[PDB]
């Protein structure tokens, strides 16, 4: 093993920077902002965890990720609940996919 070459916090600052480009994203606004369960036909339901870049964000500072598995969770969850809920024909739907397939070739070349 002894494949880590990482720290504390300097592993999580990176997480800070692929989320900011990814938050500016012409695919990746269906996640920018909450999914109203209000207004949405029972959202909750469908997505166990329901998650958002506004707010991975607010615990990404916060210091919610003690390393990167979890930021990584959770982005990656991101684009997973839209998949489900919405479905590739949808915009938001289609979106997922483009952001998906980036996370990856970003995130890879981050890190790996």
């Amino acid at each position: 093993g002894s494949s880590g070459s990482s720290g504390d916090s300097k592993d999580l600052a990176l997480c800070s920077m692929i989320l900011t480009e990814m938050e500016t994203h012409e695919d990746a606004w269906p996640f920018l902002l909450p999914v109203n369960l209000k207004l949405v036909p029972g959202y909750k339901k469908v997505i166990k965890k329901p998650m958002d870049f506004s707010t991975i964000r607010e615990k990404l500072s916060s210091g919610q990720y003690p390393n990167l598995e979890t930021f990584a969770l959770d982005v990656r969850l991101v684009f997973d609940n839209c998949e489900t809920f919405n479905e590739d024909d949808s915009d938001i739907g289609r979106a997922g996919h483009n952001m998906r397939k980036y996370f990856e070739k970003k995130w890879t070349d981050t890190f790996k």
